[PDB]
Order: structure tokens, then C-alpha cells, then sequence
């Protein structure tokens, strides 16, 4: 599913993630861009075999078992194939236990590096939330 901005927005808000862990939603929806394009079915395979899944490009190194990541963790107890429905709850509920683990959104390197410190507001701006 390739969600529209507000769309978006709206179903991170539905399931608990706007202002979690202090991150305004605005960073979820400018993460979500910049990782995924807002394609739920979004995959990218990284250099060292692990992969990337769904709206929020979730790492099967540490993250969901994919079968495939020799050495890796499942630390959000999901196949990684659960990251890539049109519904969010499975990437949302990973998320914030990813965006706990210490670093908060640093995990996200496209976040960090296209939203970090950016207007962020400008991703909710306009949305009936
Ligand atoms: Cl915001
Ligand atoms: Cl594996
Ligand atoms: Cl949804
Ligand atoms: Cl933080
Ligand atoms: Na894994």
C-alpha cells in the first residue's frame, strides 16, 4: 500500500506514535518518506545481507527474522514479512520498541540525516489529525 501523507499521519496517530518517546509525528511521517516513500511493500537488501522492510525500512539484523540474516536477532518477534502489510500496526508497535533501545530516532539513517533538525511540521501541515 503507498499511503498519502495525511493518511499516514493519521494512522501513526491512530496507533500511538505521534509524540511517542517525545518524537512529534511530523518525524515519523518525514521518516517514513525518506525511507519507504510511504510503501508499505518497500524492501532494500544491505551490503551485509541483512534487509530492510516496510514503511519504516526495519533491519532484519536486529529487528524481525527474514530466515536469511544469519546471526541476526528478531528483537520485535515478527517475521519481517509482517513489516510489509497495509496495516501499520506491526511496523508501528516494532518501531517503538527500535526508537526505546537507546538512540531514539538516530536508528533511521535517512531520518537522521533528511529530517533531523528540519521542519518537520511541514509533513503534518494541512492534515485533518
Ligand atoms: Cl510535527
Ligand atoms: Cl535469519
Ligand atoms: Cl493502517
Ligand atoms: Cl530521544
Ligand atoms: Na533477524
Amino acid at each position: 500500500k503507498v499511503f498519502g501523507r495525511c493518511e499516514l499521519a493519521a494512522a501513526m496517530k491512530r496507533h500511538g506514535l505521534d509524540n511517542y518517546r517525545g518524537y512529534s509525528l511530523g518525524n515519523w511521517v518525514c521518516a517514513a518518506k525518506f525511507e519507504s516513500n510511504f510503501n508499505t511493500q518497500a524492501t532494500n537488501r544491505n551490503t551485509d545481507g541483512s534487509t530492510d522492510y516496510g514503511i519504516l525500512q526495519i533491519n532484519s539484523r536486529w529487528w524481525c527474522n527474514d530466515g536469511r540474516t544469519p546471526g541476526s536477532r528478531n528483537l520485535c518477534n515478527i517475521p519481517c514479512s509482517a513489516l510489509l502489510s497495509s496495516d501499520i500496526t506491526a511496523s508501528v508497535n516494532c518501531a517503538k520498541k527500535i526508537v526505546s533501545d537507546g538512540n531514539g530516532m538516530n536508528a533511521w539513517v535517512a531520518w537522521r540525516n533528511r529530517c533531523k533538525g528540519t521542519d518537520v511540521q511541514a509533513w503534518i501541515r494541512g492534515c485533518r489529525l
